[PDB]
DNA sequence: ATGATGACGCT
DNA sequence: AGCGTCAT
């Protein structure tokens, strides 16, 4: 009791732009704003793989990984945006610099974690333990948060209207505030929601973008918060709305439990629920799921966690890969040659920048293929020095580092046909 | 015939 | 080192 830790030591938050790459295009072409549209990739296979999705677009049931020619059937309206297309591949560079527009006003308020390439996670801790002093025990008003959800309010003896019900919530929040009590956990969250109510409306202000955010006491915890009230809102979720929070809360939708692990907690344990997993002694859940993920899995399911925020703004490899499947799948060493001088000349480009940018050289060169019936991700990867920046060297060390793997005893073909090719620089150090 | 990426764990 | 998992 008076020794049980509660896992309430930190304000953490999870920024997570709404349909970002639509929005970096309907930034740049007003006449897609608040229509259904998507951005896609390759018009050429049925219209082009769609890769995001305007909330719009939602509502007719088009989702990421569907071809635009299917998505046109479910929203004959729909309108699309293409993916950049350089030197025979997507290029993703505007994304990444919107990306980076984001990531820079996040960065004024406090250190942030880069988690993808729309999604931050931020460690208030500091920032709110200085707010609450210059906040001289001085209520906080609904004012302030004018559109933040507290998970699982409003409740008890008490509108059938969206925004009627977010105010009866954060009404019932704010009165039984203890803001006499700086240490206060639940004090703590509300400040970092002020705080987060203002980094997302500098971010819409400079940016033009909006994003969705979820304040708690954990990475987790801010994750799953931030999905429950997109778009363009924030949630947060106090130690207290755990339980019932966790009660129906599928265990895939907790990060890192959405794979295989997640699969066999469920399978093994006969569960569904996160909230189920409190029947079981720490011993219990390490004895099924190693020692790790058994202490990780005993803390979580009690709203517990301790991954800290990592002081990481910028990836940490920087790499370049392509897909060749069915019949186009290389054949040739010519074939190979020229793709991998292809995805070199990308990565030159983009290690130059970041060498520019960020004072850093890459060290290491990783080369990564897939072969024809391997349904791996990668089915082979060999590393080699990164020594100049500078393509056709690349593309010449990535060749010898893996032309043993061609079977064959031809000279002018490749065997068995390589279906992706794979750069990635790795192994920075300052410059 | 999703694709293009990116972080991190295991042995 | 090279492979596998999980992720957006
Ligand atoms: N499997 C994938 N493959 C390629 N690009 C992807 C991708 N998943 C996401 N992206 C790209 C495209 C996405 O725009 C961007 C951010 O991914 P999200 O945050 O998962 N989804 P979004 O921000 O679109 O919508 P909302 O957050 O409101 O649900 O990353
Ligand atoms: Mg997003
Ligand atoms: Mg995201």
């Amino acid at each position: 009791g008076p020794h049980m830790a509660t896992g309430q030591d930190r304000v953490v938050a999870l920024v997570d732009m709404d349909c970002f790459f639509v929005q970096v295009e309907q930034r740049q072409n007003p006449h897609l704003r608040n229509k259904p549209c998507a951005v896609v990739q390759y018009k050429s296979w049925k219209g082009g793989g769609i890769i995001a999705v305007s909330y719009e677009a939602r509502a007719f049931g088009v989702t990421r990984s569907m071809w635009a020619d299917d998505a046109k059937k479910l929203c004959p309206d729909l309108l699309l945006a293409q993916v950049r297309e350089s030197r025979g591949k997507a290029n993703l560079t505007k994304y990444r610099e919107a990306s980076v527009e984001v990531m820079e006003i996040m960065s004024r308020f406090a250190v942030i974690e880069r988690a993808s390439i729309d999604e931050a996670y931020v460690d208030l801790t500091s920032a709110v333990q200085e707010r609450l002093q210059k906040l001289q025990g001085q209520p906080i008003s609904a004012d302030l948060l004018p559109s933040t959800y507290i998970e699982g309010l409003p409740q008890g003896p008490t509108t059938v209207q969206k925004e009627g019900m977010r105010k009866q919530g954060l009404f019932q929040w704010l009165d039984s505030l203890q803001i006499d009590n700086l240490t206060s956990p639940d004090l703590q969250l509300t400040v970092g929601a002020v705080i987060v109510e203002e980094m997302r409306a500098a971010i819409e202000r400079e940016t033009g973008f909006q994003c969705s955010a979820g304040i708690s006491h954990n990475k987790v915890l801010a994750k799953l918060a931030c999905g429950l009230n997109k778009p363009n809102r924030q949630t947060l979720v106090s130690h207290g709305s755990v339980p019932q929070l966790f009660s129906q809360m599928p265990i895939r939708k907790i990060r890192s439990l959405g794979g295989k692990l997640g699969a066999s907690v469920i399978e093994i344990l006969g569960i569904e629920y996160m909230g189920e997993l409190t029947q079981f002694t720490e011993s219990q859940l390490q004895s099924h799921f190693g020692e790790k993920n058994g202490s990780w899995l005993y803390a979580m399911c009690r709203g517990i966690e301790h991954d800290p925020v990592k002081p990481r703004q910028l990836p940490k490899t920087i790499g370049c890969s392509k897909n060749f499947p069915g019949k186009t799948a290389l054949a040739t060493r010519e074939q190979v040659q020229w793709w991998l001088l292809q995805l070199a000349q990308e990565l030159e480009e983009r290690l130059t920048k970041d060498r520019n940018d960020n004072d850093r050289v890459a060290t290491q060169l990783v080369v990564s293929i897939r072969v024809q019936g391997d349904k791996r991700l990668s089915s082979l990867r060999r590393c080699c020095a990164l020594t100049r920046y500078d393509a056709h060297k690349m593309s010449h060390d990535a060749f010898t580092v893996i032309k043993n793997c061609n079977t064959s005893g031809i000279q002018t073909e490749w065997s068995p046909p390589l279906t992706m090719l794979f750069l990635c620089a790795t192994k920075f150090s300052a410059s």
